[PDB]
This record gives C-alpha cells, sequence and structure tokens, in this order.
C-alpha cells in the first residue's frame, strides 16, 4: 500500500485536487469561501457561554449561568466557552507545541506514523478510505489517548518539541477538571443530581481525554473538498482549540453556519454520548470543516469518552416515559461508533 499524506499532496505541485478528495456533485453547491463565509454576520450565530459562575456561591448568579449553559445545549449543542478556568499562557504553549510538532517535515513525522492494521491507532495518520465511494477528506491528524496519566502510552508523543508533554499533560489534566463542572452542571439542567452524567460516563476512572491534532494544509481548489466530512462527535464532551483559522461549520436548521473565531474561548460540543443519555434533550450538532487556498489551519480537539465496552449506553431511565419514549436503542460506545460506521458503508455500497 502506498502511505499518502495531504501535506504532502498539497506541497507536491498539483494544480488540481485529486478526484478523491472532490465532494459529491450535491454536497458541492453548500461549500462556498470560508473568509467570506465568516464575514457574514447574519443569521443564527454560535452561542458564547461564559463560565465565571459556574460554581459560585451566589446561588441566582451560578443558576443564571447553569441556565444559559442548559439552553445552549438544548438548542445547539455546541458554543464558544469563556471564563473556562483553563490558563490563557497554557493553551497558548499547548498550540506552539503542536504547530512545532507539525512543522517538521513529513518524514520526521513518520516515525510516529499509526498502523491500524495491527491496532496501533495512536500517533500520526490520515483517513485512509473506508467505503466503496473511496472518499478522502484535505487533513492529515495526530491522535493520542492524554488522560488519565496511567494508561497513556508516552512513547508515542511528539518529542519535539522537547515540551510538548509537558504542555499537552498540564492541559489535559486542566481540561478534566472543567469537564466535571460541566458534567455537574448539565446534570443539573436535566434536574438529575451533580454527579450522574459524569458517573455515567464512567467517572474519574474509566472516562478517557483523547487528543487530535487536526492539521489542514493550504487546498488549492478549496471549494470542492472538506477539511472534514459533515458528521456529529461520539464523545460525551469535545472541546476544541483553534489557531484563528476560520473552518468549522455547524448545520443548524438546515444551514451551514460558520463559527467566528472568539480570543481565548473553547469550543465545546456537546457529543452522541450525552445526546443518548439525555433522550435527545441536549443536542449532539452536526459540522465539518473547510479548508482554504490561503492559510494552514490546526485544531486541537479533546474528546470525553465513556470507556469502550465497559458500558452500555441508552437514554437513562429517568428521560425516558411512556409520554416521551426511548429515541436510541441500547449500545456500547464502540458499537455505536461501528453502527454509524456501518450506515455509512451500506450507503455507499
Ligand atoms: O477512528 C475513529 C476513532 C478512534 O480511532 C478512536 C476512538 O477512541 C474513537 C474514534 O471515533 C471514530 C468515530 C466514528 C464516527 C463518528 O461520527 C465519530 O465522531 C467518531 C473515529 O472514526
Ligand atoms: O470526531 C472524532 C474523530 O475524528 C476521531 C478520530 C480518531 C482517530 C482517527 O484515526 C481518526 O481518523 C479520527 O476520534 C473521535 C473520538 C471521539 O471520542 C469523538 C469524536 O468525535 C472523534
Ligand atoms: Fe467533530
Amino acid at each position: 500500500v502506498a502511505v499518502e499524506r495531504v501535506e504532502s499532496l498539497a506541497k507536491s505541485g498539483i494544480i488540481s485536487i485529486p478526484k478523491e478528495y472532490i465532494r459529491p456533485k450535491e454536497e458541492l453547491e453548500s461549500i462556498n469561501d470560508v473568509f467570506l463565509e465568516e464575514k457574514k454576520e447574519d443569521g443564527p450565530q454560535v452561542p458564547t457561554i461564559d463560565l465565571k459562575n459556574i460554581e459560585s456561591d451566589d446561588e441566582k448568579i451560578r443558576e443564571n449561568c447553569i441556565e444559559e449553559l442548559k439552553k445552549a445545549s438544548l438548542d445547539w449543542g455546541v458554543m464558544h466557552l469563556i471564563n473556562h478556568g483553563i490558563p490563557a499562557d497554557l493553551m497558548e504553549r499547548v498550540k506552539k507545541a503542536g504547530e512545532e510538532f507539525f512543522s517538521l517535515s513529513v518524514e520526521e513525522k513518520e516515525k510516529y506514523a499509526n498502523d491500524q492494521a495491527t491496532g496501533k491507532i495512536q500517533g500520526y495518520g490520515s483517513k485512509l478510505a473506508n467505503n466503496a465511494s473511496g472518499q478522502l477528506e484535505w487533513e492529515d491528524y495526530f491522535f493520542h489517548l492524554a488522560y488519565p496519566e496511567e494508561k497513556r502510552d508516552l512513547s508515542i508523543w511528539p518529542k519535539t518539541p522537547s515540551d510538548y508533554i509537558e504542555a499537552t499533560s498540564e492541559y489535559a489534566k486542566c481540561l478534566r477538571l472543567l469537564a466535571t463542572k460541566v458534567f455537574k452542571a448539565l446534570s443539573v439542567g436535566l434536574g438529575l443530581e451533580p454527579d450522574r452524567l459524569e458517573k455515567e460516563v464512567g467517572g474519574l476512572e474509566e472516562l478517557l481525554l483523547q487528543m487530535k491534532i487536526n492539521y489542514y494544509p493550504k487546498c488549492p481548489q478549496p471549494e470542492l473538498a472538506l477539511g472534514v466530512e459533515a458528521h456529529t462527535d461520539v464523545s460525551a464532551l469535545t472541546f476544541i482549540l483553534h489557531n484563528m483559522v476560520p473552518g468549522l461549520q455547524l448545520f443548524y436548521e438546515g444551514k451551514w453556519v460558520t463559527a467566528k473565531c472568539v480570543p481565548d474561548s473553547i469550543v465545546m460540543h456537546i457529543g452522541d454520548t450525552l445526546e443518548i443519555l439525555s433522550n435527545g434533550k441536549y443536542k449532539s450538532i452536526l459540522h465539518r470543516g473547510l479548508v482554504n487556498k490561503e492559510k494552514v489551519r490546526i485544531s486541537w480537539a479533546v474528546f470525553c469518552e465513556p470507556p469502550k465496552d465497559k458500558i452500555v449506553l441508552k437514554p437513562l431511565p429517568e428521560m425516558v416515559s411512556v409520554e416521551s419514549p426511548a429515541k436510541f436503542p441500547p449500545r456500547t460506545f464502540a458499537q455505536h461508533i461501528e453502527h454509524k460506521l456501518f450506515g455509512k458503508e451500506q450507503e455507499e455500497l
């Protein structure tokens, strides 16, 4: 087999993109210039949710924060979090380290190559075509488990820059504390005991944080490709940092909305795992990512996942009734991923 990286392809001297990267005719109509889209301020916009008072001693103010978070989660399921408690300089260090790793030559990065055939899903990679369509997306990435610390395989983590492990480790620990805060507020929002949702997704012991650095090289025909296809996240929550190059779009009320770049914020997505547990109340929104011909875009997504086999995910009893039937059948996290991949494979077949 050939190992083709999109960064290599982007630098190979091509004029047009290979056919495998061109989206189906029906999808091309919704793809426009990301910079022109980012400038548009009409239509619904991704909400900015202020978490400053999420754990305030002042009850009215705390409840107001919880309600705003709850409301954004039932409606959009995605938002720009501000005053989230993660130090701004730590986030800049994490991004700088990721930028430095991706600036290494493809050859240096191949020393970290993943190997799906032997189950080595961590490391440097690019999505291999996995259905009859043969469709590929315009991005390379680096994926690794980031937390808990005892479950990490540090040997696969970038050794250049020298501070990648230190920075990424601190960031994951900070995000783990923020996930607890969020899970609690979302639990309260559904009328559940504060510790309910985090317990249901594994708690401190089994919830995993996976880091995925998404690298989107410049594209010569950005109107014909997607950096990441339309999808919903399978996690419980996802927290993402960006390098201020636009690209994230959200499918809201039947239209693709472009996310604006809100300084110092962290994008947070409610994922399929919480949507399933809340019986459809909290929303896992369909989203995608655009590429462009002017600037390399990079994002850092941390997925908070339940244990893949140990928990059977299904709507919580409290969220189901005669009048509110279960909107999802029971599946473990692995089974859910397989079902989404299976439905797509059958679709393309
Ligand atoms: O490779 C993948 C993957 C993985 O390797 C490890 C992991 O822990 C979770 C994962 O999740 C997969 C997935 C599938 C369909 C989706 O809609 C989605 O959001 C995520 C993904 O393809
Ligand atoms: O959206 C997701 C995604 O893209 C990937 C991923 C991981 C490894 C790969 O090799 C890859 O091609 C993709 O993992 C995820 C894990 C989650 O818990 C939730 C997600 O939403 C994703
Ligand atoms: Fe996503």
